């Protein structure tokens, strides 16, 4: 199958932008925790997304990235992107 990001991959990028260079661990069901509820700013969200984007080869526009209220959506986007990438 296409190599999709796991929740560990997602979480790693997530944690590091979440605060002061690794700020919020998100060890638990972070997909069910909305960014607003985890003290997340969408700038950190952009920073997180762009890292994954540039590292694995996906494209998530500003309007779309700053519109993924839940982390499962970010991985959903990357799922649809990476699985359809060769």
């Amino acid at each position: 199958m296409a190599t999709l990001l796991t929740t560990d991959d997602l979480r790693r990028a997530l944690v590091e932008s979440a605060g002061e260079t690794d700020g919020t661990d998100l060890s638990g069901d972070f997909l069910d925790l909305r960014f607003e509820d985890i003290g997340y700013d969408s700038l950190a969200l952009m920073e997180t997304a762009a890292r994954l984007e540039s590292r694995y080869g996906v494209s998530i526009p500003d309007d779309v990235a700053g519109r993924v209220d839940t982390p499962r959506e970010l991985l959903d986007l990357i799922n649809g992107a990476l699985a359809e990438a060769a």
